[PDB]
């Protein structure tokens, strides 16, 4: 009860901005996640012991896939912390726990490729989950997890506290699919420039929390410079990987898959930064203005991005 993690100094001040990397020690990603959790929700909102052994079933059920793995789970987490923390007042108390939560399983039990793949390849989750096929799966693995013995950190919740974060969790991972994100911040634009998004409206909250999501999932680009640009080599790895696969079903792949295209990357970063990252931090800034540095840092690093096509590196 008495028992508050703390971090060494750097990552005390450090993990409270937007670009804060959790670094390659993966032994310390659980301890930040526990101090994040702590600040960010209370040493109350979850009994220590089923915390600890939810974490670690999470962290066993990533794979060692080059991007979609335990340090992305955590590096989201972060992100979402970090809004919350500059946030203070606008979540309830179910909000703050089960975003956290939701952040650490978004990608469970991911394999590194895309919804597309699994439909041309008919694996059997393809047709468990029409739609949104990896995201089902994730809350799927989700709630797996919170049933082992031991793991229902939810316990204390009553049983319709219970029901409302499961459905915000179910909610916030579903909006990880970057093909409901294109609608979803049309609306909540057009919802924000006709004065009318409302967040006591329950479906404009949601919609809201899934531009966070959004937000979250994409913050590499909102990192220094050397991390975005390590971080953009793990993506291609699984991207070609896929592309590789897609060739085996006797299908070219899209470009941004073809590790014979890798010339293009600088240019279809670019289509990237302005088709999704850029007006995904600008509406959030707009419904959100303290969250205004994930937007200035994704501006940085398009600039870099147009830098290394200019060949000044
Ligand atoms: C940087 N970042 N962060 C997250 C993600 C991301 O898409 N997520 C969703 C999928 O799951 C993986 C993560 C990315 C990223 O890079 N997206 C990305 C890279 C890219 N390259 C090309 C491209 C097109 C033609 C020729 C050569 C390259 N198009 N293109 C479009 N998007
Ligand atoms: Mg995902
Ligand atoms: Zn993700």
């Amino acid at each position: 009860g008495l028992m508050q993690f703390t971090l060494p100094v750097r990552l005390c001040k450090e993990i409270e901005l937007f670009h804060f990397d959790i670094g390659p020690f993966e032994n310390m990603w659980p301890g930040i996640f526990v101090y994040m959790v702590h600040r960010s929700c209370g040493t109350s909102c979850f009994e220590l012991e089923k915390l600890c052994r939810f974490i670690m079933s999470v962290k066993k059920n990533y794979r060692r896939v080059p991007y979609h793995n335990w340090k992305h789970a955590v590096t989201v987490a972060h992100c979402m912390y970090a809004i919350l923390q500059n946030n203070h007042t606008l979540f309830t108390d179910l909000e703050r726990k089960g975003l956290l939560i939701a952040c650490l399983c978004h990608d469970l039990d991911h394999r590194g490729f895309s919804n597309s793949y699994l439909q041309k390849f008919d694996h059997p989750l393809a047709a468990l989950y029409s739609t949104s096929t990896m995201e089902q799966h994730h809350f799927s693995q989700t709630v797996s997890i919170l049933q082992l013995e031991g793991h229902n950190i939810f316990s204390t919740l009553s049983s319709s506290e219970y029901e409302q974060v499961l459905e915000i969790i179910r909610k916030a991972i579903i909006a990880t699919d970057l093909a409901l994100y294109f609608g979803n911040r049309k609306q909540l634009e057009e919802m924000y420039q006709t004065g009318s998004l409302n967040l006591n409206n329950q479906s404009h909250r949601d919609r809201v929390i899934g531009l966070m999501m959004t937000a979250c999932d994409l913050c590499s680009v909102t990192k220094l410079w050397p991390v975005t640009k390590l971080t953009a080599n793990d993506i291609y790895a699984e991207f070609w990987a896929e592309g590789d696969e897609m060739k085996k079903l006797g299908i070219q792949p899209i470009p941004m898959m073809d590790r014979d295209k890798k010339d293009e990357v600088p240019q279809g970063q670019l289509g990237f930064y302005n088709a999704v990252a850029i007006p995904c931090y600008t509406t959030l800034t707009q419904i959100l203005p303290p969250t205004e540095p994930l937007l200035k840092a994704c501006r940085d690093n398009l600039s870099q991005w147009e830098k290394v096509i200019r060949g000044e590196e």
